[PDB]
């Protein structure tokens, strides 16, 4: 189990989200955000474009995997788990 300490926490009005740091909640507030036209049902993804949309909408597949340390998400799992350690590290 982690052991620290904790002053403040920072809380999404948006989804009931917690996160650690406050750079990490202002970022992620970026999916929170509605000021396209064309937004999509499945997630909060919006684009002026019309085309864009019918691509993103594929991506859709089932279930997605989010990365636990970034709001990146990919179709398979096995790839977060190495996006975590080539992005989120650099050591082989
Ligand atoms: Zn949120
Ligand atoms: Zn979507
Ligand atoms: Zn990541």
């Amino acid at each position: 189990g982690s052991s620290g300490s904790s002053g403040k926490i920072f809380t999404c009005e948006y989804c009931n989200k917690v996160f650690k740091f406050k750079h990490s909640l202002q970022a992620h507030l970026r999916i929170h955000t509605n000021e396209k036209p064309y937004k999509c049902p499945q997630c909060s993804y919006a684009s002026a474009i019309k085309a864009n949309l019918n691509v993103h909408l594929r991506k859709h597949t089932g279930e997605k995997f989010a990365c636990d340390y970034c709001s990146f998400t990919c179709l398979s799992k096995g790839h977060l788990k190495v996006h975590i350690e080539r992005v989120h590290k650099k050591i082989k």
